[PDB]
């Protein structure tokens, strides 16, 4: 086979492709979120634009997963992309909570991937998902427990109102 | 009679003769909704200004077929200018369902108009509409769903503060 | 009732109203005026755009009403808008006759509201009329003189060549 | 046969090619036009100047003609180019006369193949019409019938002083 | 339900959503394609970006359907993305042929979503794929036929020198 | 008849004429040239592109001879244009030995219409046609001697590569 491969096992490059297929299934999730926000039955600018903008962010994550994979000549196999698990998200507080439950599996995806790497004593992958990936998500995963903190403290007993000051004071638009 | 006109029914003469007739009566309801928000006793300087940029609208979109009449050949007919339905306008939300069903009317009138040129193949008409009315109605409607939308949400038990928040934090001033 | 209103009688709310539907008639008119000028069968842009200005000089002067309306603390009511008083409008010199007579009918309402102004002791209103509309009309009505005078020269028994000359050498296009 | 066509009737291919022809004979009679008023015993610079300009616009539409035929995968077929109607074109206002009547077969050819285009359920082919021909000839003919009225103000009892000033004060030079 | 939605039948909301999995799943098929051209064992640059860059335009083309989606009232359903119908592309030849496959199919679909829109009189519709669809597609599909013919023209009996040389002196990089 | 025509027989402006008619059949030859080589299933763009430009250049030689005509006195008369010789065009090279076999043709027309000049001691037109066309045309056909040798060169036993690269190295894209 590979006249480059060099340190890279069969089990992290499995581990890739699966990646590859949950980073793209959380593009996905974040599309559907953002044009549920889109809705003018729901019509949360600053909503929208921030999932959308981790759609792009997700869709840049698989795309460095790719390229890797080829850098160390392992082949990118595509699978089914499983739709999202929701057609309407519900309030801004229920889509929040969404997206942090689903950063904290691509985190553990992330994690788990890294101790393969480990274990296989493979440097390079372990330096690769530090480097782009980890810390990325650490930011990704605190900025989403402060929104959520801020959306709760806005409920009280005016739950439109608080909804609509968030996307107005918080989110950008 | 015309040295210009060409495929061109006296039938889509008279629609678009009445359809100026809506435009202008459209214009004339956004000046009287605009100058009610101006009021002392109102004082909402961003739905003042949002009407007041729909009433030159809805007169751009007169002009505009008027323009065409003429370069298609027709005559242009004025008609006596309906006032408009209210005098008083009520809250910004009854202002914004009052806008939505105007312009629902309106685009009513333009798909009506278009499926008369399109019994009469007159591709131009057709074209015209197209290009200039259908999709600016679309997206008006649509802006105006989403406006409805926030307005609904920030009523809640506190109707003023939601009324001044949206005035100040959604429309432009 | 009104907060704000001060010194400000009945007689000029309801005049400053009927004022302004003199002024958007006369928009209404100079934009049958326009139009009639575009006609393939006409077909002259200067006289076109020197009616088409003034109908939104008009326009404005009624806004202008309204904005001040609001600002002394009366009331904006609108009326059924009479269409213009012909559909066809002749030649160039039976146009601008028809405008300086329009043009003279607004002059006497502003006239005749200033002097109620002065018998009710409003001197704002007075002033207003005669900061932003008296000297105003003054002008446009030497000006429609200094036309039909030009007009009337060129006539002489080649009608056609005057029409055409002086949309060329005085009208702008 | 091609790799690239699709929903591209033969019929909608052959009138294309015959439209073609149409485009091409219609720039040929404006160059015919041009170099009569070029003529040291004319010699109307502006009217030059004027049927110049269409001679390169027909060639224009020709040419985008034959770029559509090939980007549907049909095949530009070329037949022989008529010679102009006249080698001599009168006055300006026969000259204009027969740049209208050209016009009018030009665009009555459009919607002719506009009506085809529908008929066989061809989208592209209606909307490269209607965005690249259909208005473009409306306003050319507008233009002409402005023209026309123009010209014929002028003949009056002096029609060489009314042919000069037309071509001086209204066409370009 | 909605309080925007006019003239947007059920059946084409439904065709949108559907049109949406085409196109999404035509991105992913593009992903696919560069990532096996950016292989080191294939290493081919200028196709490696030529179809990334078509992966980009799929994605944008589904983007702007959910967002007319939205603008008409209509609601986004995603459903799962098949996976691409192949997991290595062949020669540069074969994935070019894949390509024009995969564009066909997708062109098809938008002549077949623009009938419905015409049976169903949605002239916004119609227009909408005429505007940012319809000749996108032509000239896409005009383009793959051009490069077709190149790569073909180059197989000859020296197919490795022909496809690189294509790759080198026709795609950009 | 003339008021300027002096020393220019009629021979010479019949001549002028017939050269007028090939030019502007060259033209047209060229154009026809540029679509074959657009086809998709030819698809040469620096072939497309050279004869275009040849087509507009032998359009500007019919323009000055018909300038030239004027400016002499004598009267431009058309004829019908007949189609190019062929529907299909075959290879690069079959092309460029017609353009060259085509501009042979010309030249010939030019230096036997110079002789022409000469017999007739007609010294403007003997240098109107050495300062505008004799150079221009030894230098076009200089410049397709070259072509036509190179591309010869590269048929050698892989044809399609030859031609490929001719195109992309020699010919402007
Ligand atoms: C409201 C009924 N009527 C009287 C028939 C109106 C209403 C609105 C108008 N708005 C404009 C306008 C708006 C923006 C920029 C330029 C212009 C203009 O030149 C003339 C106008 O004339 C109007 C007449
Ligand atoms: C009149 C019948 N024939 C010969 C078939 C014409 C007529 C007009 C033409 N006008 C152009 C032209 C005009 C403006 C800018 C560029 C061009 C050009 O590149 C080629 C032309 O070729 C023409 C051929
Ligand atoms: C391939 C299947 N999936 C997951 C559903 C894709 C594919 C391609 C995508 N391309 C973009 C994209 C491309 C250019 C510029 C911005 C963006 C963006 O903001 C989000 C994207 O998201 C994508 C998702
Ligand atoms: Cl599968
Ligand atoms: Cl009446
Ligand atoms: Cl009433
Ligand atoms: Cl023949
Ligand atoms: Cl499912
Ligand atoms: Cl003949």
């Amino acid at each position: 086979s590979s006249q480059i491969r060099q340190n890279y096992s069969t089990e992290v490059e499995a581990a890739v492709n699966r990646l590859v297929n949950l980073y793209l299934r959380a593009s996905y999730t974040y599309l559907s979120l953002g044009f549920y926000f889109d809705r003018d039955d729901v019509a949360l600018e600053g909503v929208c634009h921030f999932f959308f903008e981790l759609a792009f962010e997700k869709f840049e994550g698989a795309f460095r997963l790719l390229k890797m994979q080829n850098q160390r000549g392992g082949r990118a196999l595509f699978q089914d992309l499983q739709k999202p698990s929701q057609d309407e998200w519900g309030t801004t507080l229920d889509a929040m909570k969404a997206a942090i439950v689903l950063e904290k599996s691509l985190n553990q995806a992330l994690l788990d991937l890294h101790a393969l790497g480990s274990a296989q004593a493979d440097p390079h992958l372990c330096d690769f998902l530090e480097s782009h990936f980890l810390d990325e998500e650490v930011k990704l995963i605190k900025k989403m427990g402060d929104h959520l903190t801020n959306i709760q403290r806005l409920v009280g007993s005016q739950a439109g109102l608080g909804e609509y000051l968030f996307e107005r004071l918080t989110l950008k638009h």
